[PDB]
């Protein structure tokens, strides 16, 4: 089947929506990715009602202090993140 | 949309599709993983034509040498190099 692979030209048709939106096709910025988690994973990622949980996110990504995102550190840090949420719920049963 | 929601619940469903299969529904293998790539991304990422491939692909995951990965170790690697992939051709136009 093509599920996981549907998985990743999903992530990557949404990241083309939104992150050539605003002209930067060229490179990820701080309010494109914030658009990308809050569109679909808002309940998962909180991230709209925790405004200051979005710059605490870019900050390990953006460890360069560049406001601005290769994408490709994005996809490790939210992969990591919610995998383990998914567990959580599975670990207490 | 839940184009990039569907993309975390696709992965996970293949992820206990294979991962269940083994009996060891609690943590995953050497041989769990080489079904989930062969299967979908095959053309992608190289693993099926080399079996070398895989063993080299889980040393990094099983730095630990346990033959045996905690899913998430996989997430993060396969990630990285797929998505390289795709910008290899965007690279060159
Ligand atoms: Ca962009
Ligand atoms: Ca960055
Ligand atoms: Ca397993
Ligand atoms: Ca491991």
């Amino acid at each position: 089947g093509s599920e996981l692979e549907t998985a990743m030209e999903t992530l990557i048709n949404v990241f083309h929506a939104h992150s050539g939106k605003e002209g930067d096709k060229y490179k990820l910025s701080k309010k494109e990715l914030k658009d990308l988690l809050q569109t679909e994973l808002s309940s998962f990622l909180d991230v709209q009602k925790d405004a200051d949980a979005v710059d605490k996110i870019m900050k390990e990504l953006d460890e360069n202090g560049d406001g601005e995102v290769d994408f490709q550190e994005f996809v490790v840090l939210v992969a990591a993140l919610t995998v383990a949420c998914n567990n959580f719920f599975w670990e207490n049963s």
